[PDB]
């Protein structure tokens, strides 16, 4: 609910994020 394939949709450095899951 948290694997890691996340959006970075602003400021694509890692510690970004989004809502999308796995």
């Amino acid at each position: 609910a948290g694997t890691m394939r996340v959006t970075y949709p602003d400021g694509q450095k890692p510690g970004q994020s989004d809502v999308e899951k796995d």
